[PDB]
């Protein structure tokens, strides 16, 4: 493993502890500008089973943060510790957890989620997809329980596993996205084994449906082996109660057949900003 | 899109499933084609809802590696399956104690505590399991203490065969071929010569016998896989399980060998293992 003096960190600086494999940690002048300070943080390692694989995912996963730059709405990388030893990835500290649980949480009957929140939250998301889309990045794996929720309440995209360049893909290739949730994937994935920005897009559209059902499972009832048949003759999800016909709109656009012809999230930003001002 | 096999293929409407051990009991009625209105208590393994192309493929393949494999008193055994019009279903045998992981750990000195001859036993069994895994020209590549079930009687059963290959399905040489093996058991030929063999599984066997002397220890403790094959090919192995024979772990050193051919076969291993358990008897 290469020696990134950029993003290294020191070992002995670092403390782990109860975990969240991902564990919650103490890295101490793990920020430039205050040397004595420990920053609670959350480390990702390999499992004592884990795999050659898997490895390679981890470095993966790592490299990728690197080149994403930084961004309000996406987990940023703190740092690694990957000479002698284990491979460390130290990434922010989400303190409320993960936004498929956060949802559910306060689902009423804990402080229940309004309308507003709701596309507050939707908005958040989109600006940060948009930034990635504009890093020339695929997430290839978005869903509820792939955002984080930091202690103000802010949207963190996270789980980058299987993020790529949009140029590192195999092209047509059968193994290509065979790792991808098959509820949240866009068709074109896998009735063409490519995978573009538009396809990030499908995939949002189905984590809003999440977001708006405050942690609903997608395609209920329907099993993945018998889904992209449906989806190929047609089927989408239906409208979530408490959620806009304007806004469920937005959701059915995102799941347009032709990739094309899915909103952009450049796009999708400036509809939910919109919404998102009138609603206030 | 999945081809029928009457003879495997079970009536969706027969089973009914329950809480979860994705695998989850449930209760297969007239399975027994020699019980047709008893309700037999199964296991079924299905996807999640999270569910992923692969995680498909890999299920089916599984299911087709159990169809393949014969009978054997210390392999877990296919039930039956519902393929068609819906959820994609493995029926599998039930085994009521779990794996062999948790079970070991749960009778570790202060369930009830594990003789010597019972580990022993224990470990001879796998071995006639894998012996005949081995047999039908099968390699497993996933041995491990928590890949292995115990019936009601502890009688030790060798699951989970996701990763089970035919002797001929392996792409030797290329560099994708082992790479979602766990490291902590995967013999050193599986990575560095990308290939897979019976005595890849003998050196895999070895650790489970580690696993089991040591009630369910965790292997290479403290070692992170990052760093096992650098001291492994450095001639590192582990140590000498406490209240373990000098003959066992000289046995597992053997399966540890770096060169596969001087790696005990499972059948060399099973008559040790017979000889060892009956002057244990006396």
């Amino acid at each position: 493993l290469p020696e990134d003096p950029k993003w290294e960190f020191p070992r002995d600086k670092l403390t782990l502890g109860k975990p969240l494999q991902v564990v919650m940690a103490e890295a101490v002048g793990i920020d430039k500008d205050k040397p004595k300070e420990a920053v609670t943080v959350a480390v990702k390692m390999l499992k004592d089973d884990a795999t050659e694989k898997d490895l390679s995912d981890l470095v993966s996963e790592m490299e990728m943060m690197k080149m994403i730059g930084k961004h309000k709405n996406i987990i940023n990388l703190l740092g690694a510790c990957t000479q002698d030893g284990p491979l460390y990835v130290i990434v922010e500290y989400a303190s409320k957890g993960n936004l498929r649980e956060y949802l559910r949480a306060r689902r009423p009957p804990e402080e229940q989620m309004t309308f507003k929140d709701l596309v507050s939250c939707t908005y958040q998301l989109a600006r940060g997809m948009e930034y990635l889309a504009s890093q020339k990045c695929i997430h290839r794996d978005l869903a509820a329980r792939n955002v984080l929720v930091t202690e103000n309440n802010v949207m963190r995209i996270a789980d980058f596993g299987l993020a790529r360049d949009i140029n590192n893909i195999d092209y047509y290739k059968k193994t290509t996205n065979g790792r991808l949730p098959v509820k949240w994937m866009a068709p074109e994935a896998l009735f063409d084994r490519v995978y573009t920005h538009q396809s990030d897009v499908w995939s949002f559209g189905v984590l809003m449906w999440e977001i708006f059902t405050l942690g609903g499972s997608p395609y209920p009832g329907i099993p993945v082996e018998e889904l992209f048949k449906l989806l190929k003759e047609g089927h989408r999800m239906d409208k979530p109660a408490n959620c806009t016909n304007e806004l469920y709109m937005m959701m059915r656009d995102c799941w347009h057949a032709v990739p094309s012809q899915r909103p952009t999230f450049k796009q999708l930003v400036e509809d939910l900003d919109r919404i998102l001002t009138l609603t206030t």
